[PDB]
């Protein structure tokens, strides 16, 4: 019985399309246990609660290992999903006033990530460096902020319940759609497919070379999976297979 590790929302989704897939092609007997958001994946999968998470991109492992040790390596890709901001009062970040408030993700990879997008938008500067070669940004590191905007960092799962409080907020596409956001119409910015930010399938270092591991990719990177992606979420997630 394979336990695999995810995020409530289009993931979870995704998944019982997965083990559909697993059980068929592959002969592999899937469970898919949810979480509510990315705290608690890959320390379960440390621990030998999971078998495998498949919820986070390399940047958010990477930050993981650096901060746990943890012993876990990706199997492989799922789908890229081009991170928005979102926006109840304002139809462009040209439109924001002076002393605006936004909101971004608090763990280093995607607050870096939200930051490096506001930069590209031309919204903010970040000091040298900052956000680059491994490096995560932080709101401290803003070189420049011309409208004096005020960034407030949060958990990345409550953003989408802070949108009726803020100017803009910087969202994970998972939340955004479990919160009837769609990214490639409601967003007003939108980050580009050239991104390192790719999700994975993750497996304990010790297990990375077991047949199953092989055929629980496979059972992901199928067509049956990328035609549900397609359809089911429009374009805002593009399979990275
Ligand atoms: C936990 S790292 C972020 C994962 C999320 N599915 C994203 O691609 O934005």
């Amino acid at each position: 019985v394979i336990k695999v590790g995810t995020v409530a929302g289009p993931d979870s989704e995704v998944w019982q399309v997965v083990q559909k897939v697993a059980k068929e092609k592959e002969g592999l007997n899937v469970k898919v246990i949810e979480f509510n958001d990315y705290v608690q994946p890959n320390a379960a999968l440390d621990s030998g609660d999971l078998d495998a998470n498949s919820f986070q991109h390399q940047p958010y492992l990477d930050s993981q290992v650096k901060q746990r040790g943890y012993k876990i390596v990706s199997a492989g890709l799922t789908y890229i999903s081009p991170i928005g901001v979102y926006s109840k009062k304002f139809k462009s970040l040209k439109d924001l006033p002076q002393g605006a408030k936004l909101a971004v993700p608090n763990d280093p990879s995607n607050e870096n990530r939200a930051l490096l997008l506001l930069q590209t938008q031309g919204v903010i500067k970040l000091k040298a460096g900052a956000g680059t070669g491994g490096n995560n940004a932080t709101v401290l590191d803003i070189a420049e902020n011309p409208k004096k905007l005020k960034i407030s960092e949060l958990d990345a799962a409550q953003l989408p319940r802070v949108l009726s409080d803020v100017d803009a907020a910087v969202i994970n596409t998972n939340y955004a759609l479990a919160a009837n956001l769609q990214p490639t119409k409601d967003a007003i910015a939108l980050e580009s497919l050239t991104s390192p930010y790719a999700n994975l399938i993750a497996v304990r270092a010790k297990d990375k070379d077991q047949p199953w591991v092989k055929k629980l990719v496979k059972a992901y990177q199928s067509p049956e999976v990328k035609e549900f992606i397609k359809k089911q979420f429009k374009g805002s997630m593009v399979a990275s297979f």
